[PDB]
């Protein structure tokens, strides 16, 4: 019965964008110089083409994961949930820290959508499955689920997570962070998780670290035998300014 999927189609020039980004990334990060970008693309494409976009599994991405393996300083990880723009501006200033999208694999896929068809070897630019309305095991959702697991799993010592304090659920156990990332923080490596609850402005300067969802996060982490810490960030704009110029009079 299905005629179309409910989500946007594969990004236009998805093949050129993925190949190009891999080239640009490996040039900026000399350490990844050994990466054969055409091979990366082939592995990526091989993961979903000619396959029904609702039966993708993590194994499908295994070859891409292998080729894109990258070692990231485990005490320099910044996880984030529903506040990507600030997390990315933060790492652009605090360059020694990484978000998933600062790794080769995450950079390749960020902001892109893709899927194939099981009946052909063509990329579907018309539409792609929507995680909620169509099926959860689509090419895009399985990729992020797979690479998010690996990223959190590599974290050690003090791991930080940025959260949007203006949402009804600052911490949402049903997000990728609450389902995939938090449960993959290994206590043998991770000492403590520190959440930075970002304020939006509409809300008063209340202590969002007391929020019920944050107490939920704290319990979750406590049971993982990992310490939990939470900090309010009343002024996200001033915050970035101070990361850039730490010794400025406007800083707290």
């Amino acid at each position: 019965w299905r005629q179309q999927w409910s989500g946007p189609g594969t990004t236009k020039r998805f093949p050129e964008t993925v190949l190009a980004r891999c080239v640009k990334y490996t040039e900026i990060h000399p350490e990844m110089r050994h990466v054969d970008c055409q091979s990366v693309w082939d592995a990526f494409k091989g993961a979903f083409i000619s396959k029904h976009p609702c039966d993708i599994t993590e194994e499908d991405y295994q070859p891409l994961m292998k080729l894109g393996t990258q070692t990231v300083p485990c005490n320099k990880i910044l996880l984030w949930s529903r506040i990507k723009d600030l997390a990315h501006q933060f790492t652009q200033v605090q360059r020694d820290m990484f978000t998933l999208e600062d790794t080769l694999l995450g950079y390749l896929a960020d902001d892109l959508t893709w899927c194939g068809e099981f009946a052909t070897s063509k990329i579907n630019y018309q539409s792609c499955p929507d995680w909620r309305k169509d099926c959860s095991n689509n090419p895009v959702s399985v990729f992020w689920k797979t690479v998010s697991r690996r990223f959190a799993e590599a974290a050690c010592d003090v791991v930080h997570v940025m959260l949007d304090g203006s949402r009804s659920k600052i911490f949402d156990k049903d997000s990728t962070f609450g389902s995939v990332e938090v449960h993959n923080l290994q206590p043998e490596k991770v000492q403590t998780l520190e959440a930075w609850v970002i304020h939006g402005g509409r809300e008063d300067s209340r202590d969002l670290c007391q929020d019920p969802t944050i107490k939920e996060l704290e319990s979750i982490i406590s049971k993982r035998n990992i310490q939990f810490s939470c900090k309010n960030i009343y002024r996200p704009d001033k915050f970035l300014q101070c990361v850039k110029n730490p010794e400025d009079s406007s800083c707290t």
